[PDB]
């Protein structure tokens, strides 16, 4: 059979959560992506020999979706934690992200993804060097990515594919 995986992605709005999960999803950059829809997406993927089927929650964090939050993040088997290459906040968010999926996960060793997303855009105000030394604080890995050329979006989920396996 199919090894199965839930991911969740994560992260402060405007990131770029949607625009990820709907690259892995139908092969297309959508601009402006509803901001307020949470959904979850199937896809059967190849990861080095294994076919994976990917169940994506793509959170919104809306106030209709907040007293329900926490059973909905404890079913993920493993989070991408998205920040944006140009937006500061996003990525001091990170840890915070953090903090509360290990509160709903009980654990310090759920599997993760530090994600750098927007790396088309010029303007960069966090530097790879920044995001691999929070990563590295963490013992997880760092991906950059464009959502917009699907450039490193799929080594994104797939790097959380092999965490997951790690765990
Ligand atoms: C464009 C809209 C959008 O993408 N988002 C809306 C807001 N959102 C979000 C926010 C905000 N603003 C937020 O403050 N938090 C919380 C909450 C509610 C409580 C404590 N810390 C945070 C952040 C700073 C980590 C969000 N948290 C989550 C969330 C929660 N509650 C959780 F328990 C988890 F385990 C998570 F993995 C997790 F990520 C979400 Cl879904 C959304 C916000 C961001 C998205
Ligand atoms: N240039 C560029 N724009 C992006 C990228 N990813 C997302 N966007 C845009 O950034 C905004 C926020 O993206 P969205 O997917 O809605 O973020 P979410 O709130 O995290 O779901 C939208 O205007 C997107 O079109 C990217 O990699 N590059
Ligand atoms: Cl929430
Ligand atoms: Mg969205």
């Amino acid at each position: 059979s199919m090894t199965e995986y839930k991911l969740v992605v994560v992260g402060a709005c405007g990131v770029g959560k949607s625009a990820l999960t709907i690259q892995l999803i139908q092969n297309h950059f959508v601009d402006e992506y509803d901001p307020t829809i949470e959904d979850s997406y199937r896809k059967q993927v190849v990861i080095d020999g294994e076919t994976c089927l990917l169940d994506i929650l793509d959170t919104a964090g809306q106030e209709e979706y907040s007293a329900m939050r926490d059973q909905y993040m404890r079913t993920g088997e493993g989070f991408l934690c998205v920040f944006a290459i140009n937006n500061t906040k996003s990525f001091e968010d990170i840890h915070h992200y953090r903090e509360q999926i290990k509160r709903v996960k009980d654990s310090e060793d759920v599997p993760m993804v530090l994600v750098g997303n927007k790396c088309d855009l010029p303007s960069r105000t966090v530097d790879t060097k920044q995001a691999q030394d929070l990563a590295r604080s963490y013992g997880i890995p760092f991906i950059e990515t464009s959502a917009k050329t699907r450039q490193g979006v799929d080594d994104a989920f797939y790097t959380l594919v092999r965490e997951i396996r790690k765990h």
